[PDB]
């Protein structure tokens, strides 16, 4: 359960990662 944890997430959601 974590968007940083997914590369592909982590750069669709930047100011979470």
């Amino acid at each position: 359960g974590g968007c940083c944890s997914h590369p592909a997430c982590a750069a669709n959601n930047q100011d979470y990662c």
